[PDB]
């Protein structure tokens, strides 16, 4: 089972040797990848390359890849056990990555000649970023031993499922801050299951909901105890998984069409949710599209490419 | 009121006088396009050029140019009223011309080197007869005194009305063929009213409707009886106008999905009804956007523009 340019290994060795392979793999694995984001900051425009948040991002990107080169040949479980170690910590240290960047390339972007610079800066950034954390996740993952896994690789996915719990979540921060949430309804093939990795729906799916639901709730500042339901529809075919979300918060205006898939745009939380969530799809051989109804509603079309 | 490169005349003067207007603008807009036309003809491939149902058309613009030119110039409400007669005459005898296009290109285009070529062509030469064939027809139905009506640009359209009417119309072809047809349900801005001009959607939506009910039928051939609506969602907006037609007819496969668009290409009447209506729309300042959630159905959204 494969992604873009990396593989997510299924082993189950009884010695435990299919550990020792992963974390080798890692090793001649993560440093290029490390170095390759470490270029683009690099040759980021100057003034946007001195801004001291990106600096710090920055920064933190030498440090990974100085440790993970650092750190000797894996020979043994005992060396095995300590590199995890080091990916833990680098993962923890690195979680607020896309919080920073976003903070530090907000100002300093408004300098710059060319404009699909910072575009491409994170698309490259972000994605490569995702498979750095799917690969490293991976290999702690698959010191689990739960039920239906083999490292992050889920061998019986429901969509319906991982939908509904996001459903949950979305519709709690909603409410919150509205005093509702619209429902969720979802159809189509509701029973659908099948290996797929859950991490970038994970990231997706909340980005996505909470768009449908604050679009519901701030054209219905009349009624907030009724408001329109929010209908997902599932898709499972050979090819691909298509998740519809179709919401009647009254459209995404025509003047602000050509923005909303900009970094930074925002009519509101910092404008990251749907760039992010299309290159993430794209990163894996899918796709993200919208579809305005202005003065009705949107339908936001996810599709994910089937695992190999 | 306007459209692409030619103005609809909504003159009402008691004298008549509009009427003389009207006639000497086609007079001095008409033989220009066909001219136009004249010339994609005489610049298509040799082979396909060559022929015979080629040939004929291309002799059909050649004697509706002709005739045209050997009009006298138009002075007086009884030169007017002849000129009707030509314009009448020309409208019928090229009723047929989509068809016959058709059928000249089916096997001819088979044979050329480039493939964007006949696309090309076909666009070029639809949507300008489209044109051709509303300002003839406009200029007609200045005559009439039709409520709501000036020309052919109706002043309150009501697109739920306009829909309903094609609905009835593709229900009774499918259920002659299938022994039953999809419900439609209509929602959204059921109630909209706006000047608009009806022609273009009397082609795009019977098209768009078949296609959906065929589908619809040819995934539920257990239950003929019992299939699931064709769901048509009205947005009107200060912008445009969106007419989405959703059908849970199973989707547009992976295979077929970039042929779709292209002319002559069918599952199956002769494969015209996707690219014309795309055609069309974008001629007419809109779009034709196709979803396909494989396994499931397909949502096609037509936009068109409001008028200015
Ligand atoms: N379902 C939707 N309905 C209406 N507008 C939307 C929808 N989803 C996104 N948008 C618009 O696109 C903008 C960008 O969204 P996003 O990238 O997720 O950033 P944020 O939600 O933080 O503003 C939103 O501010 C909102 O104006
Ligand atoms: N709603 C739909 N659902 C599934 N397939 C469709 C739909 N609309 C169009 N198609 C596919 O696209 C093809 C082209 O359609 P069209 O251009 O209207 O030509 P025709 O209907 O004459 O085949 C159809 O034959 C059909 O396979
Ligand atoms: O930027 C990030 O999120 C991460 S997590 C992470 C984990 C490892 Cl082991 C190495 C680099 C690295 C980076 Cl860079
Ligand atoms: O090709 C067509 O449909 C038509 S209708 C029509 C009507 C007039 Cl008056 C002139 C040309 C012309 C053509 Cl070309
Ligand atoms: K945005
Ligand atoms: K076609
Ligand atoms: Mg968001
Ligand atoms: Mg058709």
């Amino acid at each position: 089972r494969l992604t873009p340019t990396m593989m997510l290994y299924s082993g189950r060795s009884q010695d435990g040797s299919h550990l020792l392979k992963s974390g080798r793999y890692l090793q001649q694995e993560l440093p290029v990848r490390i170095a390759h984001r470490i270029k683009g900051f690099r040759s980021l425009p100057f003034i946007i390359g001195c801004n001291p948040t990106i600096l710090h991002v920055h920064e933190l990107y030498i440090r990974a890849f100085q440790k993970l080169t650092d750190f000797p040949p894996i020979k043994d479980q005992a060396d095995e056990a300590q590199y995890c170690q080091l990916v833990r910590q680098l993962l923890d240290d690195h979680k607020d990555v896309v919080t920073l960047l976003a903070e530090g390339l907000r100002e300093s972007r408004k300098h710059i000649e060319d404009e699909k610079l910072v575009r491409y800066f994170l698309d490259k950034t972000l994605t490569s970023r995702l498979g750095i954390r799917m690969l490293a996740t991976h290999h702690l993952a698959l010191h689990e031993d739960k039920p239906d896994f083999v490292g992050i690789i889920c061998t019986r996915l429901s969509p319906k499922k991982i939908i509904e719990k996001w459903v949950d979540f979305a519709r709690r921060l909603c409410e919150h801050k509205y005093g509702n949430a619209p429902r969720v309804r979802i159809n189509g093939h509701v029973a659908a299951r099948f290996p797929f990795i859950p991490m970038p729906l994970d990231y997706i799916l909340p980005e996505l909901l909470k768009n449908a639901m604050r679009a519901t709730m701030e054209s219905h500042l009349d009624t907030p105890y009724n408001v329109p339901d929010v209908v997902i529809t599932i898709a499972n075919n050979d090819v691909d998984l298509i998740i519809r979300i179709s919401d009647r918060g009254g459209g995404i205006a025509h003047k602000d069409l050509d923005r909303v898939m900009d970094y930074h745009f925002t009519t509101a939380g910092f404008g990251f949710g749907l760039p992010t969530s299309r290159a993430y799809a794209e990163y894996l051989g899918g796709s993200l599209q919208l579809q305005s109804l202005q003065g009705i509603g949107t339908d936001v079309y996810l599709r994910l490419r089937h695992i190999d």
